[PDB]
């Protein structure tokens, strides 16, 4: 038997995993690799003649938009009830394999947890003029712009971004470039996705930064996660299902926190101690319809509104 994978992560990730899959169930993988949102796109293109079981994505917005096309099946109770709510469609027709979230990665050398504010919205202030980065154009970054559309409105986001722009952030390419602008002495405190501090910590265990929440529920605390789907269109959802509960299984889960440096979704793993406890990140999670992050054009609009792109 056979199933066939369309995944937005990328084969270096992927490859390991589906080996894996292969040889304790029997069930061969053929991976399609590509972008997550292209592969959303190419999904919608092929409708009810897709020969895709399963998609594998690392951005909620694109899995928004399949699971708003209709194309998505809705997965077992078992697979997704036991799941926590920022992990799972509330319908079923996705589940997280893994979170990647945003947090705040601050100075362990000129700055401490206690330099944190309750909100993401509190980074306007003039205690942080001109230490802090930013990297708009980097995916992260724009789909929890989109988080803080749905939550608050256009008018408070872009309220935000100009006064984020007002005071005088430093621009940087991606997340990577801003941890290393904090351990080079260029910045305080970066807004960055949950997983690249600790690849930083595994190459030198006393790199000068730590990463923590904004208070409960803050915006700035946005869980994004690498999503999993089955096609309606499949006539081997046995075998799908059976590649989704293979990724929740604790040897998968173990894996993506403490090679991929991402949270895992299940109780049980041992944590990434840059990360923390999965229950503290449950906690500091805002509620938050990740499907409704689909409207990546609306936050572009903002972006260029208020002169960041």
């Amino acid at each position: 038997q056979d199933i066939t994978l369309y995944s937005g992560r990328g084969e270096t990730l992927v490859k390991p995993i589906i080996e894996q899959f292969e040889k304790q169930s029997g069930i061969k993988v053929n991976v399609r690799y590509g972008d997550t949102a292209q592969l959303a796109v190419l999904l919608q293109e092929e409708g009810a003649r897709s020969p895709a079981d399963v998609y594998w994505g690392q951005d909620a917005g694109a899995m928004g938009a399949l699971a708003n096309a209709g194309l998505l099946a809705t997965l077992p109770e078992a697979v997704y009830k036991q799941l926590p709510e920022i992990y799972t469609s509330k319908t079923g027709q996705w589940v997280a394999a893994s979170g990647r979230s945003r947090v705040i990665a601050y100075s362990t050398e000129r700055a401490s947890a206690e330099d944190i504010p309750a909100s993401v919205f509190d980074l306007t202030s003039e205690k942080y003029q001109g230490r802090f980065g930013l990297a708009p154009t980097n995916g992260g970054f724009q789909s929890f712009v989109t988080a803080m559309r749905v939550q608050h409105g256009d008018e408070k986001t872009l309220a935000w971004l100009k006064a984020m722009k007002a005071n005088q952030p430093k621009i940087y390419r991606n997340n990577t470039t801003q941890i290393q602008a904090i351990g080079d002495g260029e910045i305080d405190f970066a807004l960055v996705n949950n997983y690249y501090l600790p690849r930083f910590v595994a190459a030198n265990a006393s790199f000068p930064a730590k990463q923590t929440y904004f208070a409960e529920g803050d915006i700035g605390n946005l869980v994004n996660v690498a999503g999993v789907a089955v096609l309606k269109s499949s006539k081997k959802q046995p075998q799908a299902i059976q590649f989704i509960e293979y990724m929740l299984s604790p040897a998968a889960q173990q894996y993506f926190t403490s090679v991929v440096g991402e949270y895992p979704v299940t109780q049980g793993i041992i944590p990434n101690p840059v990360l923390g406890e999965l229950d503290t990140l449950l906690q500091a999670a805002p509620s938050i319809d990740l499907d409704q992050l689909a409207d990546l054009q609306g936050t572009l609009k903002l972006l260029r509104d208020a002169g960041l792109l």
